């Protein structure tokens, strides 16, 4: 149960044709048995429904994100997952992007990430990338903290892991928009927020529990009033007429897309 329009990208078939080039440019794929294998995962239409309001480089941007992410991601299955210390040392390489110029000794997955964030922030006004930079350490320490394991309790912990905030902060870079920062701040948005980090963990799980579906019932009704208040919400906060259009977008284009877009690359 998600009221919420389903919406895809015109530019999906371009998109995902050369999705390849990047990942392979920077050593990150490099036999054509994991290039199939990454193809199969889907990661390119699941860009183009996370980020329906982008097209041509800045949807390429969105598969970039999605491909780096499920590479980045597939490294820690092995006995590196197990171990907290070794984790940390890839992320700790990995965030380092965040700070600065990586040194050339640095592994191909977090060359991939510094394209990325370098591409991110571009064009971004520098308290925006600050708060996105603040996100990405917020998913990266998370990281660690799920590696040290070898209902309210699974929740602290897979909120930062999910990965929905740096998922959003994209849908902003995307469209070239910024939702007014006193607006992202605000108990009202943080509240949606969160509603759209804990409903993409339960679908996500999804792979006596029909309490689950009554959940995101539950959320998806609450996302709905919140929604409502944010009319009053732009006025506490006097929002100006660009402020409230920002506002919007980021409503229909970054949160309503990230539950969505999930919802539909699932089934
Ligand atoms: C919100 C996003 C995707 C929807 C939710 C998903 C797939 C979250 C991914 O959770 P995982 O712990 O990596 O388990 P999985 O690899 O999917 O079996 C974009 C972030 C992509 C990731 C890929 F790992 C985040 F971890």
């Amino acid at each position: 149960h998600i009221p919420l329009p389903g919406r895809q990208s015109p530019d999906h078939a371009r998109a995902e044709a050369e999705q390849l080039a990047w990942p392979r440019s920077l050593g990150l794929i490099r036999s054509d048995a994991a290039a199939e294998r990454h193809l199969r995962g889907g990661y390119a239409d699941l860009a183009s429904r996370f980020y329906p309001h982008a097209t041509g480089a800045d949807l390429d941007l969105g598969v970039d994100l999605m491909s780096w992410w499920f590479l980045f991601d597939d490294l820690f299955d092995g006995p590196r997952g197990e171990n907290p210390e070794d984790t940390k040392q890839l992320t700790d390489q990995v965030a380092a992007a965040l700070d600065g110029p990586l040194p050339d000794t640095a592994p191909p997955i977090a060359h991939g990430f510094a394209d990325i964030w370098r591409r991110t922030c571009e064009g971004m006004t520098p308290a925006w990338c600050a708060r996105s930079a603040r996100h990405w350490r917020n998913y990266f320490d998370g990281y660690v903290d799920e590696a040290e394991s070898r209902a309210a309790q699974y929740l602290a912990m897979r909120r930062h892991t999910i990965g929905v905030q740096p998922t959003v902060d994209l849908a902003e870079r995307a469209g070239r928009f910024e939702v007014p920062h006193r607006v992202f701040d605000s108990a009202v948005m943080s509240a949606m927020l969160q509603i759209a980090v804990d409903v993409n963990l339960l679908l996500n799980d999804i792979a006596s529990v029909s309490h689950m579906q009554n959940e995101v019932r539950a959320r998806l009704e609450q996302y709905l009033l919140l929604e409502s208040c944010l009319p009053k919400v732009g006025e506490i906060y006097q929002l100006d007429t660009a402020e409230r259009e920002a506002l919007e977008r980021y409503r229909t284009d970054a949160v309503r897309t990230v539950i969505r877009g999930s919802y539909d690359w699932h089934r």
